[PDB]
């Protein structure tokens, strides 16, 4: 169950009661379609029905030097500004490079003529699992082959017209998708691998049963967070690797932190003084310190459920939760950032709104059936969406999620009333309680 | 007419004339498509068309378990950091779990009975337009029940298996955007609600006539900021909540505020001090104060219209703008950063272009018929689009808008002049002409 | 070949080898489609072959009126904050303004009158390739006239049923993604030029012969950085403005540099000082000067080719390169931002990882036949990508990429341990080494 | 040539509609032929087309 906190001290609120699902490391898939080697194009024959079979035979043509082009290249793609960068197809990449090795598409080969899925090792000694997805060689061979390697073409019924356009769409679609993003495409559409063939890759990967359960009930993400790779085509093969996000933390528990400017409330314009808490974001308990996602919005929350990529997170002592209870604790020095600019806003957070109105703001909070509820005066302050749909900063609605569950409002004297603004150093983006306090005392040492 | 200032004085522009079109709400619509209950597809036919509407078939079955996946996980998704922070879909999604309600279905579904529009009072009391686009059940129980209800298949002529194709092709569309976008779409695309479809829940909807009029000639606008919503696929029947934009201001004035350092121009290097105004944005005027967007960026311009979402805005007094004809003026205290990074660069507006430039930069105006025109000093200066096609500041070359409309030169004298450069606080990200002479006052006491 | 040095004095990093290929300039090609002028179709012929030839022709027909709509609106779309700001498609849509113009659209027409290809000479001077991709108008006027320019109709055969669903569909395509772009599209799709209209246009284009090679070689790149713009439908033709990039710039060196935070390493919590050199990014020498482009991700690399964009640079003196080699050089000032956060994380390179490793944070590099083979210490390392697979910070995997090339690492003492920390301005997001120092006896002189 | 494909394997190759057709048009002179001697006791007159 969903929970949530108000710190009226700090202008901040938590959110808790969800499971992680962390993308730790990568899986990486090799999956093929096998192609016919088509030349010339045998007929003299202006029947109609030869003709589109001429016409699909030629797109299809396109498509595979349209993807000849592509193998020839190598593939590539408050707080966020703290993070570290990765490469993120780093692993996948190295997998396609592998395929371009001599008698490497071979291995792959001559391991998928029994059966459309297995398991192959590589010559550097990864183990991937590989997948046969559509066979264009025997269609071609076996329905194709009579009506165009003979100048009198034997003329195709209507029907393997349109079964032929059907099959070898999918060879254009993802020809299509490769071709507008340089060989690399995420999310992994339904074209690189249909709904049934994804699960059932997941199904046969070498994961746990949590994992397997984790991943199925939830495939769209699972696409949202992979890639697909355009490797190779050569000897009636096509191979794209897709990497898959493996999720190595799971289940344990997660919390959103909000933040909103917390400003002095004095009549006199400028006179007044801010402080906003900066570590806002996601945070999952994760093997003994906290993951911790300071852009939100590249996690995604399915119920209670929160998918976050490990890339964009730093790792933290545990001991950063403290400042939501006490801000100024001893153990961790909370960061904060400065100024004097008392705008006003509202953040909306999982079970309710932070308010933060300064000046001369209209601020209130709505339900739909009886309009406004709530007016709040200057400050910073926090509605729970118990009872409310709508809040109003200004001239902007905010709608405010209807998820069920339960708010606290913890009361507390606003942190910023502490300060003298004579020496409050107001020009701080990147902060923290101790920062902010030592720099008040060299302000003071020089008076 | 759109017109356009430039003011020397603060090395910036504001463009004028421009029409506001400010989403201020939402509005929320089901969309339905009526489906088939199909188990076992009974035939030992091997008929080529049999075999066709089979294949046909099982797309659609798999589609449909495809969507079920889908409706069982809950749908989520300078001074711009001064925003607060919505939930964008918390109203369509409100809707949707309204959907999942016993019986809430059977209300569309029999209120859609005789017609393919209507509107429905669920259960929570709002009143929502409710549409059918497409009805596969009905195709499927008149045309192709006979073909597989029984062992032995009457054969279905070709037109019909080619019919099928096109019919269910929008069904497997929805699902594959739904697949890649986790349930939920933005823009919605013409799958999702054609234009015809969308033009008549326009017309149909409880809006002015100004609104109807407004969205119906900028449907492409309307389109990218709705967004589709996968709800449920239950009892025969699918259904997702489309979020149209409600436009509650239109037609007030809006103006584009583009800014650009302003430097000193010593020639000794390291000597020279910076000074930005950070207010640039769209201003549109909106019920007595001001709506401000710090990211132009996410506002769309279709000719002399602006297309704005309140969310991405803060709402200021009116007196924000006395800071492009004075920017020391006594009522509003005007927002700078200080800098001492003298580089060069070009901001192209809409009717010319500001240029900034410092050390051994060379900046440019051309026309496409002469070449150089224009040979710009160090400083910052403006040229208007009129006999100017292009605009270079060192290696990189501008296109100007090439928009009909008058510009003026306000002549000024640049006010990084009135600043001691001894005592200049070049380190503020986010401060204001007062903010900036307090620091200065400090430094200067100290002394 | 790619080289890379690392500065353990600076926490920095520097690939070299790469080529350039800097979008510099536009092109402007206008892509037409003939169109038929279709009114009622006469037809009381309940045929089902008749049924699907009217509803692809309503289709069409409905297509029609969608970019009528469209083509009634004016199409439009650490150091970054540095960038100017240029307006993208300024140059195809004053292209675009003149086909709008009286008897402009005639002048395509009788030019493409006897080829599918010809340069026109626009009334405003411009000379533009122009090109048609499709005759619908022939088709339908050869094909389906007959059919419904008759109360009874001549009932066409199944082939020609599908072979106009075939031909029509491009123009649909055409039509769905203009609707949800709003007439504006980028990366330019297969729908919008073919790949062999493209390499066709590209040949056919007025430039060096190493750019067609450049182009042909990289279409992939190319279509991502071009756009596709709506412009006129009237008098049976259908035309866009396909807005091509041009390359002035090929084949001079560019590197790119990767920098991390470094931080001392004392024990007592708080005491840590930190540096960040932020001039990070692609840089290409370019015309006696260097482009600098400080959001590294505007960049796409295929192999060892960097493909930019001008208009995501500042135009720097080559001696910003000496910060490299000595970031106390006299000859330019060297940019820095200052903190007091001491977070753990690494940067990964084009040959091997930057690590930030600080606190309790577990930092190892591991082999994926061994695990792990180097724990760094706190403080800021590095480790080439030979011998290594991953990279582990705190709860984060790397995989660094498996590119071959030759890396060195350049013995330093960090630069963080000449400043005394008492006296150490740390909040800086914009400085360099000479603000930094400035600053610091500011504060010795006040002492 | 035209047959053989169809039915000399299990899984037959279907052939288009117009082959059908142009199979029937042509066995209908045997048919004939056929139909004539059957009710002639094998000698008929006068020689048909
Ligand atoms: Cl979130
Ligand atoms: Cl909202
Ligand atoms: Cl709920
Ligand atoms: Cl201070
Ligand atoms: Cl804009
Ligand atoms: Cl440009
Ligand atoms: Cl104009
Ligand atoms: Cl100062
Ligand atoms: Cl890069
Ligand atoms: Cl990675
Ligand atoms: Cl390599
Ligand atoms: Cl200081
Ligand atoms: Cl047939």
């Amino acid at each position: 169950n969903i929970t949530e906190e108000f710190y009226q001290s700090t202008c901040s609120a938590v959110s808790k009661g969800y499971l992680s699902a962390l993308r730790t490391g990568w899986y990486t898939s090799v999956i093929t379609i096998e192609l016919s080697n088509i030349k010339e194009i045998k007929c003299n024959g202006t029947d109609a029905k030869v003709k589109l079979i001429k016409q699909e035979l030629d797109k299809y043509k396109n498509a595979v030097t349209e993807l000849q082009l592509l193998m020839q290249s190598t593939p590539a793609t408050f707080l966020g500004f703290l993070l570290g960068v990765g490469s993120a197809i780093a692993s996948g990449v190295a997998v396609s490079k592998v395929l371009h090795l001599e008698g490497e598409v071979n291995k792959i080969k001559s391991a998928l003529l029994s059966t459309n899925k297995a398991v192959v090792s590589l010559s550097n000694g990864v183990s991937v699992l590989t997948s046969k997805v559509l066979d264009l060689k025997n269609y071609i061979d076996k329905q194709l082959l009579p009506i165009v390697n003979k100048q009198s073409c034997s003329i195709p019924n209507i029907e393997t017209v349109i079964e032929f356009q059907q099959k070898n769409n999918r060879l254009l679609e993802i020809t299509r998708e490769f071709s507008v993003n340089a060989g690399v495409t995420t999310p992994v559409s339904t074209y690189m691998l249909t709904n049934s063939e994804l699960l059932s890759l997941i199904n046969d990967m070498p994961i746990t049963n949590d994992q397997k359960k984790l991943m199925s009930n939830n495939v769209q993400i699972v696409r949202q967070q992979s890639y697909s790779i355009m490797s190779i085509i050569k000897e009636e093969v096509l191979a794209y690797v897709v990497q898959l996000p493996l999720y190595g933390v799971i289940d344990t528990p997660c919390w959103k932190l909000h933040t909103s400017p917390l400003c002095t409330t004095n009549t006199k314009e400028g006179s007044n003084i801010c402080l906003t808490r900066t570590d806002r974001g996601w945070y999952c308990d994760n093997a003994g310190s906290v993951s911790f996602f300071p852009q939100a919005e590249t996690c995604k929350v399915q119920s209670n459920r929160v998918f976050c990529d490990t890339m964009n997170s730093l790792t933290l002592p545990s001991e950063v939760n403290l400042c939501n209870v006490d801000i100024f604790n001893p153990k961790y020095d909370c960061k904060i950032m400065t100024s004097k600019t008392d705008v006003s806003s509202s953040v909306i957070t999982s079970l309710g709104a932070i308010v933060s109105c300064y000046g001369k703001t209209k601020c209130t909070a709505s339900n739909k059936n009886r309009g406004i509820i709530k007016t709040f005066s200057n400050g910073c302050d926090y509605v729970s969406n118990k009872g409310v749909d709508t809040v109003s900063v200004g001239n902007t609605l905010y709608y405010v999620n209807k998820q069920e569950g339960k708010s606290l409002y913890v009361k507390g004297e606003p942190i910023i009333n502490f300060y003298d603004p004579l020496v409050f150093p107001s020009d701080e983006f990147d902060a923290s309680i101790s920062q902010v306090n030592e720099k008040i005392n060299q302000s003071l040492a020089f008076i």
